[PDB]
């Protein structure tokens, strides 16, 4: 039976010039990913669709979200989404994570205007 | 083995201020799902991706999807997709749904211009 | 155990006023798809979620993907992703199938500015 995540924002944080999310699990069923925060950390290795929306807000000229995983220190894009006021971008892909990685979900702009609600951004897992 | 259910366009219905389409199966394996006219029942509990593809035609200042669930009479937003002629708009999840529950895809404007093509708007469920 | 690929960009390929891309595995477990070149052959019968984005470059008025299938020459558009400098396009579905099936990703406009860039463009299976 299929180990699943679903996460929900909690607050939007913040020098860096990025932005991400803390995100707040809503549905989980197994163990092998654990949110802490902005980040997810996998500790179980396998092969995991990945799924992240993200609504904006902002009037600015380009955004999109940047789904990476970083191993040994040495970071890796999985996946993006870009789009040129309320506008939701989606992307999704299968890939291998192994124990240890840390998936993140930034915005390469300082402090972008997003929803928070949980129908709108959202970042999700299932193991395959 | 995976119990899916791939749903395209038959018409698209409206004093109510929103828009529905009325969805019809081309591919069904398992069967806790039942599309009935614009909604989908749920019959078999459980984790559940779900997908929405709508292809919008408006000039309107704003559109998007709305996919609800209704279980005891109190609606919960699942997940939303927005954008900004020809334009589609793509959002996907996984939901834990209990047997019972109703499943919506609506459009918060009155008589909106729709795609029928089964390639353009289409909703989907795979249980996991 | 879940049969998965997932392919990205080598090359941008175009008198056919269409546009492809030349498709190169970087995850693959099982084995009943095999890309080559421009198309996925489909080897094992099945119904597998398919999942496309292509990340366009053009100013044209309008642009997308194009998923398609053929089977004894008689094609079929699976689903397709729309959008009127930068912006990607995602969409995904389930789909039936057969062994002899070839898979293709077009774009209908010739000569096709896309991003070759992994994160950017990819098709993607898994076997349900
Ligand atoms: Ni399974």
């Amino acid at each position: 039976k299929h180990s699943v995540l679903h996460l929900v924002p909690v607050n939007i944080t913040s020098d860096s010039d990025v932005t991400e999310v803390m995100w707040q699990p809503v549905l989980r069923r197994g163990r092998g990913l654990e949110a802490q925060g902005d980040i997810v950390r996998v500790w179980d290795t396998g092969i995991y669709l990945l799924y992240s929306q993200v609504l904006f807000h902002d009037v600015t000229f380009t955004m999109g979200q940047v789904v990476s995983r970083e191993g040994q220190g040495r970071r890796e894009t999985l996946f993006r989404c870009i789009r040129s006021a309320y506008n939701s971008c989606y992307s999704a892909g299968v890939f291998h994570l192994h124990q240890g990685d840390i998936i993140t979900v930034k915005i390469p702009r300082a402090n972008a205007k997003l929803s928070l609600s949980p129908h709108g951004t959202f970042l999700g897992f299932v193991k395959l």
